């Protein structure tokens, strides 16, 4: 339909963490909190 390659995005929402879908924009939001796991090698 004569349309413009300009746009590559999925209609969801994909966690480069999880490798997990999600449908609300917000719900991600609050996913990524538990993703909040700062780089800790020296951890007993
Ligand atoms: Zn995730």
């Amino acid at each position: 339909g004569s349309s413009g390659s300009s746009g590559h995005t999925r209609k969801r929402y994909e966690c480069s963490k999880c490798q997990a879908t999600f449908n609300l924009r917000k719900h991600l939001i609050q996913h990524q909190k538990t993703h909040a796991a700062k780089s800790g090698p020296s951890s007993g």
